């Protein structure tokens, strides 16, 4: 199924449209600072991103309704080095019908969702998930 398109601003105020990432694999992660597991998983995602960014995998971590400052503080505290967007009114979350947080939609270069992941992700799992959606090499 096609991943619902959306437009949100990243933490730097830059406009990000999902459809603009076609051709690349997208690790679409919905999260909140109240998700303790993200304190563990974000560093893992950042560590793997050091490798997969140059493999054509992009991460779009959609924060669910929190302020720019609260998000920026969490990014600084937990070593984020990947794109984070602000779903200020939770409309994108609702569009994806996401309930458990965090939830990750693995989107292939075609823009189709190939897997939906929820629950604890080890760094090994995150590594394998990024390998699943990478466009080449």
């Amino acid at each position: 199924s096609d991943a619902p398109n959306f437009v949100l601003e990243d933490t730097n105020g830059k406009r990000i449209e999902l459809s603009d990432l076609k051709g690349k694999g997208v690790f679409l992660n919905f999260w909140g600072t109240w998700c303790e597991p993200c304190k563990k998983e974000f560093p893992y995602m950042a560590n793997q991103y050091k490798h997969f960014k140059s493999q054509g995998v992009e991460i779009v971590a959609v924060n669910v309704g929190e302020s720019k400052i609260a998000v920026h503080n969490f990014m600084k505290s937990y070593g984020v080095n990947f794109p984070v967007v602000l779903d200020t009114d939770r409309q994108v979350l609702d569009a994806y019908d996401v309930s458990p947080l965090p939830t990750t939609f693995l989107i292939n270069p075609e823009g189709k969702v190939v897997k939906v992941v929820t629950g604890t992700m080890t760094e090994s799992m995150i590594h394998d998930y990024m390998n699943l959606i990478k466009p080449g090499e």
